[PDB]
């Protein structure tokens, strides 16, 4: 039997090394991460990798990991997949904690936008859980935390941090992770993965896919949403993407609405997230 080497990139940001048989199935690589992690509570989760184009993929669990990764390195990313509405209701903590790094990253790339305070709250929550009480003796007039709290950091948000950690004097490591999902879940963008299209007319526009629903970002007054109830069917044919939408109080038909992708491999990829979103709803 000849075995690849695997390099997994986890939420913490140090990297898992194993090995599986060449023709293994991406569930074979993604349960030895669960069994390292501990992790019970899996199918939120997923493993990502990078493409000659660094986008990030879904490793399908079903498919040979070598038909996918195909030319590339056996590099992976241990990444949630699908974001909890409502984190209180995960059974375990040790879900709820994995779900907190991977927000903290959302959080520190820009891809989960949050106003001044949040960022503030959250940090502090993060500093609670990860040092326990606020303790003057490492925290000077000019402290800076080890902890990337936000795509751009200031000395204003590292002051309120601080001051908002003050308050959480005896709160658990458990407790603090609660009460971050509870203010991060929230967020406009919570659990939304963007992707870049055009519109029928060339418009560049953005598609939102998250576990409620499809997003369609025109502009900061134009944001169609349609529930996944509303979406008949999706589909996808060269580079283009379709919607069908069940017909309204005012319409006879459905209607179609279409978007033009980069490429097909944009396309398809897109169209395969909308699918697993849309099981993932329909098991809510
Ligand atoms: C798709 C999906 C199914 C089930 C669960 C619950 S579990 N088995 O991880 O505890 C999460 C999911 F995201």
């Amino acid at each position: 039997p000849k075995s690849m080497q695997c390099k997994v990139i986890l939420l913490d940001g140090s990297e898992y090394t194993c090995d599986v048989e060449k023709r293994s199935r991406g569930q074979v690589l993604f349960d030895k991460v669960c069994e390292h992690l501990n992790l019970l509570e899996k199918d939120y989760f997923g493993l990502t990798y990078r493409d000659a184009e660094n986008q990030k993929n879904w490793l399908d669990p079903a498919k040979e990991i070598k038909k996918q990764v195909r030319s590339g390195a056996w590099h992976f990313s241990f990444n949630v997949k699908f974001y909890p509405p409502d984190p209180a209701q995960l059974s375990e903590d040790i879900t709820r904690y994995y779900l907190c790094l991977q927000l903290r990253d959302d959080i520190v790339s820009g891809r989960l936008p949050c106003s001044f305070v949040t960022l503030a709250l959250l940090g502090s929550y993060t500093v609670q859980s990860e040092l326990g009480d606020y303790d003057p003796d490492e925290c000077g007039s000019d402290y800076i935390s080890e902890f990337r709290f936000a795509p751009n950091h200031t000395k204003e948000l590292e002051d309120k941090v601080i001051e908002l950690h003050k308050s959480h004097r005896g709160m658990t490591p458990a407790e603090a992770e609660m009460h971050f999902l509870e203010n991060a879940k929230k967020l406009s963008m919570y659990g939304v993965d963007l992707h870049h299209a055009k519109d029928s007319e060339g418009v560049e526009i953005m598609l939102g896919v998250c576990a409620s629903g499809l997003l369609i970002y025109r502009d900061r007054l134009r944001i169609n949403r349609f529930a996944w109830p509303k979406v008949l069917k999706i589909s996808y044919k060269r580079n283009n993407f379709y919607i069908k939408i069940r017909p309204g109080e005012f319409e006879q038909f459905e209607s179609t609405i279409g978007f033009k992708l980069p490429n097909h491999r944009a396309a398809k990829r897109l169209w395969k997230v909308c699918v697993e979103h849309h099981t993932f709803f329909r098991l809510l």
